[PDB]
């Protein structure tokens, strides 16, 4: 496992998130389910408790965007970069973005939103790319690996 430069971590247990907008590809409940389920993957093996917000600035702002979208890492159309997220911190830090030129699916016939979001939320909680592993930098009965659990626990702690 690997962490971000300067070992950044959330300095609180209660974290908030907001889904700012939605992909055309799925219904909103399917997006909510994938994201909500993506947060539980990490919530289950840490003392972190997530809460949802509909107004205002949440810690983890979740949005779908294409090309240039307000940060130093513009998306690249279909394929290549599917999504990116930021390390723990204020502002853009902690936020997760999804490239809406990909075809986001409930299943595997396109790009699975749940799997990518789980990997993206890993970035939101301070995990960088692994060497084996959900945090491995390539998209390919799902379970969180020991290498993944090592990083989040040796940072926040166990439940
Ligand atoms: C399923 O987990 C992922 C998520 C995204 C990607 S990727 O978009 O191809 N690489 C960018 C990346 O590392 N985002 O966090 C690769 C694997
Ligand atoms: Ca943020
Ligand atoms: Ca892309
Ligand atoms: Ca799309
Ligand atoms: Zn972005
Ligand atoms: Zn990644």
């Amino acid at each position: 496992f690997r962490t971000f430069p300067g070992i950044p971590k959330w300095r609180k247990t209660h974290l908030t998130y907001r889904i700012v907008n939605y992909t055309p590809d799925l219904p909103k409940d399917a997006v909510d389910s994938a994201v909500e389920k993506a947060l539980k993957v990490w919530e289950e093996v840490t003392p972190l408790t997530f809460s949802r917000l509909y107004e205002g600035e949440a810690d983890i702002m979740i949005s779908f965007a294409v090309r240039e979208h307000g940060d130093f890492y513009p998306f690249d159309g279909p394929g290549n970069v599917l999504a990116h997220a930021y390390a723990p911190g204020p502002g853009i830090n902690g936020d997760a973005h999804f490239d809406d030129d990909e075809q986001w699916t409930k299943d595997t016939t396109g790009t699975n939103l749940f799997l990518v979001a789980a990997h993206e939320i890993g970035h939101s909680l301070g995990l960088f790319h692994s060497a084996n592993a959900l945090m491995y930098p390539l998209y390919h009965r799902f379970r969180l690996s020991q290498d993944d659990i090592n990083g989040i626990q040796s940072l926040y702690g166990p439940p």
